[PDB]
């Protein structure tokens, strides 16, 4: 159950580099006057679908989607560029879904340059109470000729997966997914996900130190055995089948932290889901691999031990933590770090992580919009 809307598309269907079919919005029943435009310049790193066309808004504009009630992935696709004669500099706008502000004075141009991406996918988890999802694009008034645009819109059905421990999430809290990592493994494209069209990304660009540890992969004879009550779609087999650990030398592992850093917007509470699965055949018992998990240099799990959590090799497991980052304005770094805990003299001195998902949670105002990041 999904809608892949290629805003400003041509008449005929186009498939992207992941074998997904996108439909044009040009005469669709989702429009509620805007202009259509190819992007002026091309980037070889940017797919053609849906990024080489946009719909351009010089005044407020609402898409309406007939949907079943329930929770939704809403994913918005932006390739900053010149559209309809207007340079990417002049694009500043807001996006509202009912009570929630998803974007506010959003600059795709400045956000892309800060993060060194050529294009932007914004992912939101929202609950639609009724039979329609309305999303309103509103150019800022502040620059006199400011405009809004969008390259594509995706709406996907989902179970209630990410709901309810600081270092309640429910029907009324919207999320923005800011990160999703397959730790120790490869990228997973949306169509290789478990039916939720989530992108998982290799974790290596986020490792802080020179301490990259080592990748580990499940043996081919090992099955990933989700327990009854943990849905198999919580994360793909390839997330749990791969992991990063610290290395084979105990003395080295005692002297560094396996560390990942994530740029986040200040002023929000963050949900961090950590995924685990003991992938080494050499590890089957309690007190063989025991480690401490630090979030933002604070103890979050004193003695994580995946066999004590899962009872057995090759069993997928996850745990959620909420982080309240320090008082701030702009962007700051969120620190995740693993370190062996030798106090109970485990057999090895090592740590383990298989995946991570990080979500911004909305403030009480219904806001999810942060500031635009500043380039280096």
């Amino acid at each position: 159950e999904k809608i892949l809307l290629n805003c400003g598309g041509g008449a005929s269907n186009l498939t992207d580099t992941d074998n997904r079919i996108w439909i044009s919005d040009v005469k669709s029943k989702f429009l509620s006057d805007s202009k259509t435009s190819p992007a002026l310049t091309q980037d070889p790193s940017v797919p053609e679908v849906p990024y080489m066309t946009a719909r351009v808004f010089r005044s407020p504009f609402t898409y309406t989607f007939p949907v079943a009630s329930g929770r939704k992935f809403v994913r918005l696709y932006f390739y900053p560029n010149s559209y309809d004669g207007l340079n990417a500099t002049n694009s500043l706008f807001s996006v509202s879904f009912g009570p929630y502000t998803l974007l506010k004075n959003f600059s795709a141009s400045q956000t892309a340059e800060a993060l060194t991406y050529a294009f932007i996918i914004k992912e939101f988890v929202v609950n639609v109470e009724g039979g329609t999802l309305n999303m309103t694009f509103t150019p800022e008034s502040a620059p006199s000729n400011a405009y809004a645009f969008v390259n594509g819109i995706e709406v996907t059905s989902m179970p209630d997966m990410y709901s309810s421990t600081m270092v309640t999430i429910d029907n009324s809290t919207a999320l923005e997914n800011v990160y999703r990592l397959n730790v120790g493994g490869n990228d997973i494209s949306p169509s290789a996900d478990t039916g939720l069209y989530r992108s998982w990304y290799d974790d290596q660009p986020y490792i802080f130190g020179a301490g990259l540890g080592i990748p580990e992969t499940a043996d081919p004879n090992m099955t990933i055995k989700y327990p009854t009550g943990t849905p198999t779609y919580v994360a793909p087999v390839d997330v749990y089948s791969t992991a990063r650990s610290m290395g084979p030398t105990a003395q080295i592992n005692l002297n560094y932290n396996l560390t990942w850093i994530f740029s986040i917007d200040s002023g929000f509470t963050y949900l961090v889901r950590l995924h685990f699965c003991e992938v080494s055949s050499n590890i089957t018992k309690i007190n063989q691999r025991v480690f401490t998990i630090y979030l933002n240099n604070q103890t979050a799990e004193p003695e994580a031990d995946v066999i004590a959590w899962t009872s057995s090799n090759g069993v997928p497991f996850h745990k959620d933590y909420v982080v309240n980052p320090p008082e701030g304005n702009g962007q700051q770094d969120l620190w995740l770090a693993l370190h062996p805990n030798p106090v109970n003299k485990p057999e090895y001195y090592d740590s383990l992580l298989n995946g991570v998902e990080i979500f911004k949670m909305n403030t009480s105002d219904g806001n999810l919009a942060g500031t635009n990041p500043i380039p280096g």
